[PDB]
């Protein structure tokens, strides 16, 4: 199929707590997940991002596939949840760090992410 998503979604199915947004140099959310990254990072524990607000391919096409015309989106265990208001939002229930703890639990060690 598409000679990116394919590999992609390889990517976002084997990163444990996923999130894509704008990683420029001088701030690693240079867009809207500028908010969402703080909500993310504050209810669970670390994760990791992709940069595609940055990068022209990525940003058009893998963001088609989920939902998104573009990002932020953020994904636990490799599934789409929301970028920027949705991580917020989640945040603010509880529900995300819910999602992120049992998320990274299981990926690495006893993550104690929400609690």
């Amino acid at each position: 199929m598409s000679t990116t998503i394919e590999k992609i979604q390889r990517q976002i199915a084997e990163n444990p707590i996923l999130l894509y947004m704008k990683g420029s140099p001088k701030l690693p959310s240079c867009g809207f997940s500028a908010q969402a990254v703080q909500a993310l990072a504050a209810c669970g524990e670390r994760f990791a991002y992709v940069d595609i607000l940055q990068n022209p391919d990525i940003r058009a096409e893998l963001p088609k596939y989920a939902n998104w015309p573009t990002f932020p989106q953020l994904w636990v265990d490799g599934e789409l949840v929301g970028g920027c208001d949705i991580v917020i939002e989640m945040y603010q229930r509880g529900e995300l760090q819910q999602l992120i703890k049992e998320t990274a639990a299981k990926y690495k060690s006893e993550e104690p992410d929400a609690e």
